[PDB]
């Protein structure tokens, strides 16, 4: 799936219904100075997507996000997002047959909602299968990133960055195997203590009484030497299982190492395309282990930095960004947003972005909402939105054009 249309109709600063056509599958930009009409366009967006943590698109009484709170003439909105669907291989499971799919959703006064698919009335819960089954995952969006995250990354401590190198690895799938085992081991566990339960209490003190007639002492010798015989091979019983937990710690620790040489070889990679000539690398801090986390460690220039404090606040937005997208390659999705990262960003920077995306993330579609005007200027798609007349307008263009 990729969107190749959005249409947003009595909604926020759009009056008008606003058909915006043309989507690229790779790059999209959206510019201009009408920072509302900008923004709004990512509201839109993530209306009909359903997010549930973003405080734009929330509020108490939706009929608020209704064009002039439906008090000027326009009282119910709609937006709808269009996707391509001909590649069959990423269609949302049980749509196969569309060779498009939209999905609407609707506000009226009071502020309920309503969903649509293809024109149809669909209940919200099949949109949001459809989204999940595609990787939006509204519940938990990997595919938005915000200023927010980048702020985020760049306190972690180094526990929280394995954590994130940990949750990339994809090993508590494989936890299922490990936690089997350990309770067949704690069952094995279980008879060994009713074993050793049965001489404590019983076969030691009645053996040691009949010791001080005479066929009931090796009747009861017996006894202890089968419970001996079953203690041994229960023990080495046990030990298998050892075994087995031991070597699925050993496949969690390289799945783990080879997710740290992954994602570390990317970040650096991506870091140097953002930042000519720069380099970075996630390390544990300095004398500590690998389970004691990792620290962001930059190469300005040829120059290793001790701190990210030392990094003006471009670089630091562009070392996290370079971070958070060697990580996306982990939870993938077919569509991702930057929302407004560009504040601290130079204009060459911003191109690198570009260069960036077109060259490495091919096969995903990426929506840049721009802060600034001017940035993001080698988009394959620009949106361009400026104010009139209470409403937003949209122009949409390509960096080939002449107006």
């Amino acid at each position: 799936m990729r969107v190749t249309e959005l249409i947003i109709d009595g909604f926020k600063s759009y009056a008008v219904r606003t058909v915006i056509t043309g989507w690229d599958e790779s790059f999209n930009a959206v510019t201009g100075l009408n920072g509302s009409g900008k923004s709004n366009i990512l509201d839109a967006i993530c209306f009909v997507l359903g997010i549930t943590n973003m405080s734009t698109v929330r509020a108490q009484n939706l009929q608020d996000l209704i064009y002039k709170r439906g008090q000027a003439g326009v009282t119910k909105a709609s937006v709808t997002i269009v996707f391509d669907n001909r590649d069959k291989k990423r269609s949302p499971i049980g749509f196969e047959e569309y060779a498009t799919i939209s999905v609407t959703r609707q506000i009226v006064l009071g502020g309920t909602t309503k969903y649509l698919i293809n024109g149809h009335r669909a209940q919200q819960q099949t949109v949001q299968n459809l989204f999940q089954s595609v990787q939006l995952n509204i519940n938990n969006p990997n595919f938005l990133i915000m200023q927010g995250r980048i702020t985020k990354v760049l306190n972690m401590k180094p526990a929280e960055i394995l954590a994130m190198i940990e949750e990339a690895a994809g090993t508590r799938m494989f936890e299922d195997r490990k936690e089997k085992a350990l309770k067949t081991m704690a069952k094995k566990d279980l008879k060994l203590q009713e074993i050793t339960e049965l001489l404590r209490d019983e076969i030691e003190p009645k053996l040691e009484k009949l010791r001080q007639s005479m066929n009931m002492i090796d009747s009861v010798e017996k006894k202890e030497m089968s419970l001996k015989h079953m203690m041994k091979t229960v023990l080495k019983d046990k030990h298998k299982i050892e075994e087995t937990i031991a070597t699925l710690d050993e496949y969690k620790r390289k799945a783990l190492q080879e997710t740290w040489e992954k994602v570390n070889g990317d970040f650096g990679q991506i870091f140097n395309e953002l930042l000519p000539g720069s380099f970075a690398k996630l390390e544990p801090p300095e004398g500590k282990d690998l389970t004691d986390g990792l620290e962001v460690k930059v190469r300005l220039g040829k120059v290793w930095k001790q701190s990210l404090t030392e990094l003006s606040g471009g670089q630091r937005s562009l070392i996290a960004l370079s971070l958070i997208m060697a990580l996306l390659q982990f939870k993938p999705a077919p569509m991702y947003i930057l929302d407004e990262v560009d504040a601290a960003l130079d204009l060459s920077h911003t191109q690198n972005i570009g260069r960036l995306i077109k060259t490495r993330f091919k096969g995903s579609q990426f929506i840049v909402v721009s802060l600034k005007d001017g940035m993001f200027q080698n988009a394959n798609r620009i949106f361009r939105v400026r104010f009139s007349e209470g409403t937003s307008v949209v122009q949409a263009l390509t960096p080939a054009d002449l107006k």
